[PDB]
C-alpha cells in the first residue's frame, strides 16, 4: 500500500546456496526432532521468517542470526538469494508450491523503520499490514494463513499479547501429484500395537521405484512427483547402530550428496501412508544453532525494525506449524513460521529427546536437493 515494493538483483543459486542451505536445514531438523513420533518441519518456510527478521536486528544479535542462517552469507546476499531462489521454484498444474510473506505491526507503542519494512518488500515480496493487535487482529492473521496455505492451516494465533509490537510470517504451501499414482491393489493395510498398547493401523503404499539411497549408516529411494520438478526422499536408517548416533551423523552436504549419488536402479518400495498436524516451538532449537540474543529481552537488539516506546524488543517464541497428507495420488503439505517480537516478559520452554528409529523423509526441490519439508513418521 504505502511501502512499494522496488526492484532487486537477483543472485544466482549455486553452490553455496545450496550446501550453506542444507547445512541449515538438516542441523534445524535435528535439533528439531524430539519425542514425537509424528514430526514435520519446513527450513524453507523457517528460513525465510528468519531471515525477514534478520534484517532487523544489528550487532551481536544480527551477527548471531547471519551464521545461524547462512553462515558465512551475508544478510544482504542471502536477500539477494532468497528473493532469487522464491523467483524460480516452480509453480504448476500437478506440481503447486506458493511461498508467502507478511509483516503485521502495531499501530500504537511501535513506530517501524521505513528502511526495514522496505528491503522486506523489496526483496521477500511481503504483505505489510498495520494492526490495532486485538482480536479482530487475531482473526486477520488466521484469515491470511488459512488463504496461503489453502486451508492446511487455519490458525497460528489464538491470542496477542499487550505488549507483541509485531509479527513476521512465511507460510508455504506445496500441492502435487505423484508420477505414478499407486492403484488401490498396490495398498494394504497392517494391524498393529504401538508401544504404548494402542491398536495401529498404516496403510502400506507398494511401488517399483528406480531411484536408490544407499548410505553407510542407511537405505532408501527417491520418488518423483508429476512435471520433475520435486521429489519425495525416503531414508531408513540402520538398527546396527544408536538413533542418537544416526542423527549425529547427519549433515547438510551429505544430505544433498546421497541424493546425487542415488543409483539408476529398481527397488521395491514401502511407503506409509501418513496424514498429521505438527507444531513445535523454535525457540530451543534455534539457541542451539547459536541464536542466542534474539531471545534474550536483555541482550537482543532489533533496533533495526524501529522504535519502541514500550522497553527491549526481542523474540519472545519462533512458532512453526505443519501439516502433511501423503496418500495414493501425492502429497500436500503446509507450513508457517510466525516470528513474535515482543517488549516484556520471558519465554520458558521445555523440550523432549528422540529415543526410538524413525522413517526418515523430505520433499526437495529436484534442482537443489533441498528439502522443503523434512519430517518423521513411525516408530520402527
Amino acid at each position: 500500500d504505502r511501502i512499494k515494493a522496488n526492484p532487486v538483483s537477483e543472485k544466482n543459486i549455486d553452490e553455496k546456496f545450496i550446501y550453506n542451505t542444507a547445512d541449515f536445514s538438516i542441523e534445524l531438523f535435528k535439533n528439531s526432532i524430539d519425542d514425537k513420533e509424528n514430526s514435520l518441519i519446513s527450513p524453507l518456510s523457517a528460513m525465510l521468517a528468519l531471515a525477514m527478521t534478520a534484517n532487523g536486528a544489528d550487532n551481536e544479535t544480527l551477527a548471531q542470526m547471519e551464521k545461524a542462517l547462512g553462515k558465512d552469507i551475508s544478510i544482504e546476499d542471502l536477500n539477494k538469494y532468497l528473493y532469487t531462489y522464491m523467483k524460480k521454484l516452480p509453480n504448476e498444474e500437478k506440481s503447486k508450491l506458493t511461498i508467502a510473506n507478511s509483516i503485521w505491526f502495531k499501530e500504537n507503542d511501535f513506530m517501524p523503520s521505513k528502511d526495514f519494512l522496505q528491503i522486506i518488500a523489496d526483496y521477500y515480496k511481503a504483505d505489510i499490514f498495520k494492526a490495532a493487535f486485538d482480536s479482530s487482529t487475531v482473526s486477520d492473521i488466521n484469515n491470511w494463513v488459512k488463504s496461503k496455505t489453502n486451508g492446511m492451516i487455519d490458525k497460528i494465533l489464538n491470542k496477542i499479547d499487550p505488549e507483541d509490537v509485531m509479527y513476521l510470517i512465511n507460510a508455504v504451501a506445496f500441492d502435487a501429484e505423484w508420477e505414478t499414482v499407486y492403484e488401490k491393489a498396490s495398498v494394504h493395510e497392517d494391524i498393529f500395537t504401538d508401544v504404548y498398547g494402542n491398536r495401529q493401523k498404516v496403510e502400506f503404499m507398494n511401488s517399483e521405484e528406480n531411484l536408490y539411497i544407499e548410505e553407510e549408516n542407511a537405505i532408501g529411494f527417491v520418488k518423483p512427483y508429476a512435471k520433475n520438478h520435486y521429489s519425495f526422499v525416503a531414508i531408513l536408517p540402520d538398527e546396527n547402530i544408536s538413533v542418537n548416533e544416526y542423527i549425529k551423523t547427519l549433515t547438510g552436504q551429505k544430505f544433498i550428496d546421497l541424493i546425487k549419488n542415488a543409483k539408476i536402479t529398481l527397488v521395491r518400495a514401502s511407503l506409509p501412508k501418513f496424514k498429521y498436524e505438527y507444531t513445535i516451538k523454535m525457540n530451543e532449537t534455534l539457541e542451539s544453532l547459536g541464536m542466542t540474543d534474539a531471545f534474550l529481552p536483555d541482550k537482543a537488539d532489533f533496533s533495526k525494525l524501529g522504535k519502541s516506546d514500550i522497553g527491549n524488543l526481542y523474540i519472545s517464541e519462533v512458532l512453526h506449524k505443519t501439516f502433511i497428507s501423503v496418500d495414493e495420488l501425492g502429497t500436500k503439505a503446509g507450513a508457517v513460521t510466525s516470528v513474535d517480537i515482543t517488549a516484556a516478559g520471558i519465554p520458558v520452554n521445555f523440550k523432549t529427546v528422540k529415543l526410538n528409529r524413525p522413517f526418515i523423509f523430505a520433499i526437495i526441490d529436484n534442482s537443489t536437493n533441498l528439502p522443503i519439508f523434512i519430517g518423521t513418521v513411525l516408530s520402527l
